[PDB]
């Protein structure tokens, strides 16, 4: 897959929301 979803994710839990990949990058959400 062309996204680093778990380093998205450790990087959203800073700001306490959660990391998702969309397509070819990675947004995070509070859900």
């Amino acid at each position: 897959a062309f996204c680093n979803l778990r380093r998205c994710e450790l990087s959203c839990r800073s700001l306490g929301l959660l990391g998702k990949c969309i397509g070819e990058a990675c947004k995070c959400v509070p859900y």
